[PDB]
């Protein structure tokens, strides 16, 4: 089955997760901060509804996509499990 | 470019990083965690090797990986930024 950390980590997939954060938006309104065309940001949206990230309605003219905490607990459960406590002491190892 | 966050959340990926941090390991030891096969293994690997995660070693008739801190510290920043306040937010309003 689709894993939610796995769908939600592609980069055009974790800035519309992002702008989801300010509400309920449309497929177009979104599709207006990528250089991606509507079909194209469409499908990511299709991705990340099924893997229950977020919810579609749909209003007249309009498609709406909301964020879904459930599918947003099971992501941040999966990181949590994911990013072991060693993998942040070879963070601090790191040098710039 | 390749992007840290999404190569290394694909799940057979994120248990290799995991069991990588018990140390430097070779293919066919990682390899035996999964039903995958060793090529398979390995190809993950250099995907994780090409996003700068991973850092390889041949020694005689092995080759050895081990988890490279650069690479590491580039995923927890972009984890970090993508999962700003709101989402933390939302995960609270979840439930079960
Ligand atoms: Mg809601
Ligand atoms: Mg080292």
């Amino acid at each position: 089955v689709l894993d939610q950390l796995e769908v939600a980590a592609e980069p055009t997939r974790r800035r519309l997760v992002q702008l989801l954060t300010s509400g309920e938006q449309t497929v177009n309104n979104l599709a207006a901060h990528f250089p991606a065309s509507r079909s194209a940001i469409s499908q990511h949206l299709r991705v990340l509804t099924e893997a229950g990230l977020v919810t579609p309605r749909k209003d007249g003219r309009f498609r709406y996509y909301r964020l879904d905490p459930q599918g947003l607990a099971q992501l941040r459960a999966l990181f949590d499990s994911f990013w072991i406590d060693e993998l942040d002491r070879l963070v601090a190892d790191a040098t710039e």
